[PDB]
């Protein structure tokens, strides 16, 4: 049933700290605050159960991997986090109290996402020793409470597995926040082939 080994999950956490950590550093450079990221959780999940893991209206940012890696990479951020980041990108302190979002705020988070995932892919490419290209990040709002909505096709079959990665983000002067990433187990196995090859090259 479960295709991902503890080693593969451990790699996810390790490369996640480096790649997403790189995304945090550029983000930190854009803003004038220190930003740290950690990966407390890595969960294997059947594709059919992913949507039930999230609730409420949220923002999903996806990027398509090309040459080196092929697949969908999805980021799931809640309205509150999106609003905090948007306010920050627009000059504010980030300490707002609302879930209200518009095309302008969504435009500001899209730029932040642009810079972040660009760094993540760059960090990942250097890490795995292979060039990985990404399509421009598509930002959209998905209502998980709407029974008709479907989580983006990270996998093409409800019985194929996926990895749901949890990231904890600490921005200076603001309360801890978190977001999630979901990639196919297919992609993870592929990253592991590249990863193990150079762990052997001691």
């Amino acid at each position: 049933a479960m295709v991902l080994t503890p080693e593969e999950k451990d790699m996810i956490g390790e490369i996640g700290n480096i790649a997403m950590g790189s995304a945090a550093t550029t983000l930190s450079m854009i803003l004038g605050r220190d930003i740290h990221i950690t990966v407390p959780t890595v969960r294997e999940e059947k594709m059919k159960n992913v949507k039930s893991d999230f609730s409420g209206e949220q923002v999903v940012v996806s990027v398509e991997y090309t040459e080196g890696l092929e697949g969908l990479n999805v980021l799931v951020l809640d309205k509150k986090l999106v609003a905090v980041i948007a306010d920050l990108m627009m000059g504010g302190s980030g300490e707002v109290e609302t879930e209200e979002l518009d095309e302008i705020k969504l435009s500001a988070v899209g730029e932040a996402m642009n810079q972040m995932m660009g760094s993540a892919a760059t960090s990942l490419s250097e890490l795995l020793g292979i060039t990985i290209n990404i399509s421009p990040p598509k930002v959209e709002i998905l209502n998980f409470d709407d029974p008709n909505t479907q989580f983006p096709p990270v996998t093409d079959n409800p019985e194929k597995d996926v990895a749901v990665v949890e990231f904890e983000m600490e921005i200076e002067g603001l309360p801890k926040s978190k977001f999630y990433q979901v990639i196919s187990a297919d992609l993870v196995k592929k990253m592991y082939e590249y990863f193990t090859k150079k762990q052997s090259e001691a």
